[PDB]
């Protein structure tokens, strides 16, 4: 294919973050206040909101997911 630039270089510590558009009320997973800006991450695994430059504290993928699904036995 055409897409000979796939820049698959988006992964910190396994999360796939993804710029948003944060127009509501948003908090930092790694700053636990309110995301006061016009543009956040997300995982689209662990379900995650960052200020766009907090994703350098952010535990693996599998240590944020073990916190964010609301259907496992995480006790
Ligand atoms: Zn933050
Ligand atoms: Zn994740």
């Amino acid at each position: 294919g055409p897409m000979k630039e796939a820049k698959d270089a988006r992964y910190t510590n396994g999360h796939l973050f993804t710029t948003i558009s944060v127009s509501g009320m948003t908090m930092c997973y790694a700053c636990n206040k309110s995301i006061t800006a016009k543009e956040a991450l997300i995982c689209p695994t662990c379900n995650v909101t960052i200020h766009n430059r907090c994703k350098d504290t952010l535990a693996n993928c599998t240590k944020v997911k073990q916190k964010q699904q609301k259907a496992a036995l995480l006790k």
